[PDB]
């Protein structure tokens, strides 16, 4: 069980890796949307894990979901931003997010959020 | 041209300058106002855009700005910045900014400033 | 007299260290929470700097000290934070914080506080 995550911040990746680490998946990284789309999707993805304003540049990362759903790529997906405003958390959830958690997180929420996906999938 | 960009986040300073690069445009980075003080503005120099909160201090990037119109150096200069409350944005417009743009920002919103101040 | 800074942001810890160099005190760093519960604490301490949110974790920061004063440590606390709400800047102030400063921040009222840390604490 694979879930990708796309999050242009170093530091987010590895605190995130690690606080899922203990969790039954694999948590393959991502730098950037243009990085993730060269990525062959796994048939073992269950999950996805993606930062909405990646590099900085509002939305893109809902873009990224919006586009993948477009693609018929049907994961669920959970949105984070360490900045938003309410039209955002709204795309996010008309793009099919799954949830949409604001950083800095409650570390049980977002493993919560990803044990419901490991769970869901099998 | 050039444009000055004083951004203490590298990674930041990178992302904009590939963006800006199509443009007609050279985008001159600085990570510091200390770093940019050392400058002898160039005449080729068209304009800059400086984070307000340079190294997390509040308004620093502003101060610069106002320093700088009260040496008499004048360029349009856009202001950007992550954090952001009300009389930030008041102060910035009251240093002579062409713009205030809020970080995460839209794309095409810096991309027209810029172009605005290229064809100035 | 030495003032503890714990703060997860290598480059926060050196500006912070550098603007209040010339203070009559020493600045002593900490990278984690983890790694300041290591450290004993000098009877020439007399104070702390904490960012809210240390790695990412919300209130984690707020929690180290609620910890300490679980443990009878009363030393003026000074709780640092970007991108905050209402509720942790309370929960500071409960756990006793001397001050909750939102970051990016206003140079002198960083000085000032800890200034008064030093004035107090002679």
């Amino acid at each position: 069980p694979i879930i990708y995550l796309v999050d242009h911040q170093k530091d987010a990746r590895a605190a995130l890796s690690k606080l899922l680490s203990p969790l039954d998946v694999t948590i393959q990284c991502f730098a950037s949307a243009e990085s993730f789309m060269r990525q062959q999707i796994s048939d073992d993805a269950i999950g996805m894990i993606i930062e909405a304003h990646l590099e900085d540049k509002k939305d893109s990362g809902i873009e990224l979901l919006e586009t993948l759903v477009k693609r018929g790529f049907h994961l669920p997906t959970i949105v984070m931003a360490s900045s938003s405003d309410i039209p955002t958390a709204v795309r996010a959830m008309r793009a099919s997010a799954a949830d949409f958690i604001e950083k800095p997180f409650i570390e049980h929420v977002l493993v919560h959020d990803v044990q419901q996906i490991i769970n869901g999938a099998k």
